[PDB]
């Protein structure tokens, strides 16, 4: 299910760390990251493990890491437990593809 207006509700959970007007924080700014490197952002102190796993960030690599995002970065800093329904994390995803 992607939609956007729903996404925008499901980012919700998103926005107290992690800010849509080009700024870093908690977490980084998540306007532009679907394709975006993975530890991509000169600017934000990323972990080590971040860095060591490496690739870019797709819709797939998305869904796993929003599922459980400790068990996909084996050590990243992002104190998040996970988005369990498919139907949140492709509305979420489909928010990302509009703030590309
Ligand atoms: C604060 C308690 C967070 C919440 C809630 C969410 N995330 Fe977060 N995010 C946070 C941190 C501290 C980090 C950096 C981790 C590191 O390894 O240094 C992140 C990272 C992400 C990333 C990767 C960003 C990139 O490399 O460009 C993504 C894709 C990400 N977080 C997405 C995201 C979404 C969509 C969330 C709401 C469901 C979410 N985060 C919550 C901190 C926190």
């Amino acid at each position: 299910m992607a939609d956007p207006a729903a996404g925008e509700k499901v980012f919700g959970k998103c926005k107290a760390c992690h800010k849509l007007d080009g700024n870093d924080g908690v977490g980084p700014h998540l306007n532009g990251v679907v394709g975006r490197t993975v530890a991509g952002v000169d600017g934000f102190n990323y972990s080590d493990p971040m860095k060591a796993h490496g690739g870019d960030w797709t819709p797939e690599a998305l869904q796993e890491f929003l599922t459980n995002p400790k068990a996909v970065v084996k050590g990243t800093k992002m104190a998040f437990a996970g988005l369990p329904k498919i139907e949140d994390r492709a509305n979420l995803i489909a928010y990302l593809e509009g703030q590309q």
